[PDB]
């Protein structure tokens, strides 16, 4: 089996996620028409659990509502049906900041909380192509998760107090390898 090389702030194990080296570049290429119009796009990181590690095998672009600051999924039935038919786990998500810097926004933090509650290893990849930067983030666990779970603040740009999120350990939590990737587009 693959061994544990990363632990949460609460001392709980994080299984390795193997990320295809091509994924970030290919994602940017797929969503480039939106990026050029200053519109965010997201993709879902999908894959399999094998010998105590996760492997991202599919990049799935879901039905979603593009704006300059958000890219929430709309009708998830097709996403759920695709993952069901292909026996794929949700391992995280990737999205663009077409013109801004690389960080997790207020909405990104609320979005990611549900991913990371479902799977402690879940990751949020953020691409900032106009800056040529990217990052892979997670919430602090338990503290950051607690903060977002409890948050009832109004406004979609509202700030949060304290240390809420961090970059993931690489290669301890996420490791990049030369693996295959299927790109699936569920949009019209
Ligand atoms: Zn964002
Ligand atoms: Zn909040």
């Amino acid at each position: 089996t693959f061994k544990i090389h990363a632990y949460t702030e609460g001392g709980k194990p994080l299984r390795t996620i193997y990320l295809p080296k091509l994924l970030k570049k290919v994602f940017l290429d797929v969503v480039k028409p939106n990026t050029k119009k200053n519109l965010e796009t997201c993709g879902i990181l999908c894959g399999k659990l094998r010998q105590n590690a996760f492997f991202i095998t599919h990049l799935v672009i879901p039905l979603q509502e593009a704006t300059s600051d958000t890219c929430g999924t709309t009708d998830e039935a097709s996403l759920f049906e695709f993952q069901d038919k292909h026996n794929l786990l949700t391992l995280g998500w990737i999205h663009t900041h077409p013109t801004q810097t690389c960080f997790m926004s207020s909405v990104d933090l609320h979005t990611h909380c549900s991913y990371q509650l479902m799977l402690p290893e879940a990751i949020a990849i953020v691409m900032a192509p106009s800056k040529n930067t990217s990052g892979i983030f997670r919430l602090l666990d338990p503290e950051g998760l607690q903060t977002i779970v409890k948050c009832r603040k109004p406004g979609l740009f509202h700030p949060h107090e304290g240390k809420v999120y961090t970059m993931v350990a690489q290669p301890g939590h996420v490791r990049e390898i030369n693996s295959k990737l299927q790109v699936v587009d569920l949009r019209v």
